[PDB]
């Protein structure tokens, strides 16, 4: 697996506006929310030691909190349908956070595309 | 367990005003105090490798110190009665810190509620 | 053991003015010095993986550097007579750093008392 | 191996302008891009626990994020042809980030040279 | 071994002006350079998992970058002759970075002397 696999999905030019940290089944996690210029929203969580994407927890937490601080538009890479506990999904999201990138415009960001072919 | 379990409890729109760090029984811990809009205090502690919320010590420590620094109003998620050692509970609190969120208002915050259901 | 044990000691309303990091016996350590408004001085060191207080090294280092940075008055919790290598005691202190707290006044600070 | 080995290569006086963070094969990696002025581009990635240069991940992550933040001109030490997963190389680079230095001019920087004879 | 052992050496009132980070033989290292007002110069490296001073790499890294950022005059504790690989010594230095202190003056700084 790779952040840049040809899959859903990515949102570009988002400002990270909300941040949550919790624990579930002995695993710390965090979630972010961001809006695009046009008002469109994306949420994604990263959980320590959980899923394929568990290895990225610390790096993503650090980078997410950095970008939440600067408030610069970034690209959120995510994978839908990873989290399955229904209370969790309802309150938050099923989307795993799978990478992050700075952006030069609202559509053009540094790094791979993550789109279904 | 889960931060968002329908249990006590949460305090929304809290400003983290006080920060303490210590050690008990070979385990580092930190405690925070925050104020709500009307002047009431909340306190909650996280302890490394403790009972059920110990796995979140590092994340919570970093996030709480971060929010202390910004002075942002935030949601404190806690579980009452976790710490049982009387001198500790007396000086500090029995509350474990189990989560944190940013808030859009003094009352509306990102993430799950941590709240007991009502009886209809 | 506990930071809040009824033991020596604590200094409240201290601004951390000095900071030192080094190594002894394959362990990193740090020391801080601070003065109260009253000019009364306090030094205390934390050592990584040390006997009793070593589990706290990482949190205390983080918090102490943080407090050194803001310049805010804080409570220094300490245990005297912990470090014993004589050249180390002589140059620095025997005091272990055992906790830290923010303060509201020169005497009132968040957290427990540490006093006999 | 050593950052300052006489091989390809280094780019001096680079301002880091782009930052990307992702995961591949159970490993977090970050990737940076900078401009010399000059005006030409260098990208390099570091990856946690990667084979040769993985020991340096956490140090380089910190240091690169630091330098991205200050915007100061820095030396990027790189090793070409390290990353080999072709879609990764295509979207990003094959270059491993193997060192960083502060610079006094566009060309003069602290530390070893990394260049072939 | 100790930062405060009666050996070479230390330079007081040094502003850390240059910073380098790299890897050699599967170990990360960083090096700093600084000048002390009269313009006398000092270089020192810390390397993770080296036989003697390796334990303090990440603490010294953190502290030195912190001091590079504030630009305050500090004390550099070093031990000469630690790095032996000749191209490394030629490009950088043989000096191990052994400790760091805040300073109150260009000559007086917090902590032990490291003096032969
Ligand atoms: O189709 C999806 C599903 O995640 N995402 C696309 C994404 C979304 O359709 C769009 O951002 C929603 O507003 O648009 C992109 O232009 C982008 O934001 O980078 C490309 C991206 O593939
Ligand atoms: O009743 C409790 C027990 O913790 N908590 C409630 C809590 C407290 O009653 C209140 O914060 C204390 O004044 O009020 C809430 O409006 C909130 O702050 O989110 C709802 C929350 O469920
Ligand atoms: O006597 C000692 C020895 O540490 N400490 C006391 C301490 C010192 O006497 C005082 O701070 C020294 O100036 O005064 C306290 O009011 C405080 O600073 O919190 C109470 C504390 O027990
Ligand atoms: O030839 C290469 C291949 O990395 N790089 C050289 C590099 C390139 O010629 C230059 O950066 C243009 O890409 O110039 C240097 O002056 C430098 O930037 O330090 C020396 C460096 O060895
Ligand atoms: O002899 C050495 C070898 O490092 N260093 C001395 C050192 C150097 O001679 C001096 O810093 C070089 O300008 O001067 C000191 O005043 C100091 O800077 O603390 C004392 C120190 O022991």
């Amino acid at each position: 697996e790779w952040t840049g696999d040809a899959r859903d999905g990515m949102f570009s030019g988002v400002v990270i506006t909300q941040f949550h940290t919790g624990q579930i089944d002995n695993k710390p996690y965090f979630c972010i929310e961001g809006k695009q210029s046009a008002g469109s929203s994306i949420s994604a969580c990263s959980m320590k030691n959980s899923s394929v994407w568990g290895a990225s927890f610390s790096t993503l937490y650090n980078q997410a909190l950095y970008f939440y601080t600067t408030g610069q538009p970034v690209r959120i890479y995510y994978e839908p349908g990873v989290w399955t506990y229904p209370p969790f999904v309802k309150a938050l999201t099923s989307n795993a956070l799978v990478g992050l990138s700075t952006c030069t415009t609202s559509t053009e960001c540094f790094g791979p595309d993550r789109k279904k072919n």
